[PDB]
């Protein structure tokens, strides 16, 4: 016998004592090392409604990476509601780990295990846990890296498809690699992405939206303004704060099949996801900046008034790291043993 509850979780890692690496260290002191022999126990006959956009999980989670980010990655210059802090900006090594987050007693996680869940509603297929599996917190825009995959059909979303204001959040089923790279201008860079395995995958993603949009037309275009965070795909490679123009990866028309090269830059001053603000780092280090990462999810924004169209047009969007989390916490939730 268990109900639905809030209460404060603790965090789990296999982080290594010895590192510098930003992770780690954190990982080192404000989580326990991760369960040696976690366990699930399958719930009989059960079914229970889960709310992905209504989880304190994912508050959670976003309050620990905030803290992460603000013993780790200090800019040389803070400034944040008039205020201008000026601390000590080092290069640091950076490169996220897997945490795991755990219910204290009294409480378990309950893990919703049917693979074609949306995030809202009925779950057949649960089981109850004592940490979520391991979650690299990714920082990201447009696109989410690292995560994990959606085992049967791409999943669309949504605490409200209807509501065109409503982030999408599409869960793919095949990984797309991105292949960053700043070559040994200093802050120039590029993502290389096999535009094959690309496209395939975005056309699957279309037919999947044509299912929800009553086989309406899918269309996607840029980002319809806002900071370059947003409009450009933001991310950190090895503590380097990447941008990246995706036109060429929402293009409607895909001769293209061939290495889609994005062009990127490195910038110094950032709009922090953290809180409104703007930072200031050191310039890239030297030397091959590399990331290789997995695609393993797309963040978009619905168009508005094409209600009496023909039409829905597709914007990548992001900035709400709630979001990301919310990527992968969507089948858990905590309950309180009753
Ligand atoms: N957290 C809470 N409680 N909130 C309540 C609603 C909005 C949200 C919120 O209060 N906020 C304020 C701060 N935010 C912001 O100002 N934004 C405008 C400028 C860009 C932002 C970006 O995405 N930055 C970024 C930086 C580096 C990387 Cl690598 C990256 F992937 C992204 C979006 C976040 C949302
Ligand atoms: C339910 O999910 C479990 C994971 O715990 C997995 O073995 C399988 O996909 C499902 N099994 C049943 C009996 O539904
Ligand atoms: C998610 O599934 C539930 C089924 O109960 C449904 O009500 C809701 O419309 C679905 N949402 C999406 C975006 O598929
Ligand atoms: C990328 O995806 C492949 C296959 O989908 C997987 O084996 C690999 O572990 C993933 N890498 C990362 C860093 O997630
Ligand atoms: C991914 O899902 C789509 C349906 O959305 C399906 O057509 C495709 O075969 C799936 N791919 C894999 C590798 O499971
Ligand atoms: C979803 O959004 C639409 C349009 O904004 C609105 O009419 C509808 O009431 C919303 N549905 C729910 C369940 O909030
Ligand atoms: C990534 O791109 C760089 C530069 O083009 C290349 O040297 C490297 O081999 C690529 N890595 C992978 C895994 O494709
Ligand atoms: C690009 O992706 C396709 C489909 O997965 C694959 O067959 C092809 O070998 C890839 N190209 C390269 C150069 O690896
Ligand atoms: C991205 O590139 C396209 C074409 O190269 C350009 O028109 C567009 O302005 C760029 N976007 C941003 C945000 O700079
Ligand atoms: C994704 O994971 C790979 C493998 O650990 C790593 O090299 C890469 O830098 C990661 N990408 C990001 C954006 O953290």
């Amino acid at each position: 016998v268990w109900k639905d509850a809030d209460t404060t979780l603790f965090c789990a890692s296999d982080a290594k004592a010895y590192e510098t690496e930003v992770h780690n260290v954190w990982a080192t002191h404000a989580c326990v090392p991760t369960d040696p022999n976690p366990q699930e126990i399958h719930l009989e006959n059960v079914t229970e409604n889960f709310n992905m956009w209504k989880n304190n999980m994912v508050e959670q989670m976003h309050e620990d990476i905030i803290s992460l980010w603000d013993q780790s990655l200090q800019p040389c210059v803070k400034l944040t509601g008039g205020s201008v802090i000026k601390q000590a900006c080092p290069k640091i090594s950076f490169d996220p780990i897997p945490i795991h987050y755990c219910t204290p007693a009294g409480y378990v996680i309950l893990k919703c295990n049917d693979k074609n869940f949306n995030g809202t509603g009925p779950c057949k297929n649960v089981s109850s846990v004592q940490c979520t599996h391991g979650i690299k917190p990714v920082v990201s825009t447009q696109l989410l890296l690292n995560g994990s995959l959606a085992e049967e059909e791409i999943i669309i979303r949504s605490e409200n498809l209807t509501n065109n204001a409503k982030t999408i959040i599409v869960h793919l089923n095949k990984s797309v690699e991105i292949n960053c790279t700043r070559p040994s201008d200093i802050r120039k860079a590029y993502c290389e992405i096999n535009g094959t395995k690309w496209n395939k995958v975005l056309k699957q993603v279309t037919e999947k939206l044509k299912e929800h949009f009553n086989n309406k037309t899918i269309i996607f275009q840029p980002p319809s303004g806002g900071d370059l965070e947003i409009t450009m795909h933001s991310f950190n490679c090895r503590g380097e704060f990447f941008y990246c123009n995706t036109t060429q990866l929402f293009n409607n028309t895909c001769g293209c099949n061939g290495t889609i090269t994005l062009p990127c830059k490195i910038k110094q001053i950032i709009n922090m996801w953290q809180g409104t603000g703007q930072a200031m780092y050191a310039p890239p280090i030297d030397g091959k900046i590399n990331c290789v990462s997995n695609i393993t999810g797309i963040l978009l924004t619905r168009d508005g008034g094409a209600n009496n169209t023909s039409n829905e047009t597709f914007r990548p969007g992001g900035g709400d790291m709630r979001d990301n989390w919310r990527s992968e916490l969507y089948k858990y939730k905590v309950v309180q043993i009753e």
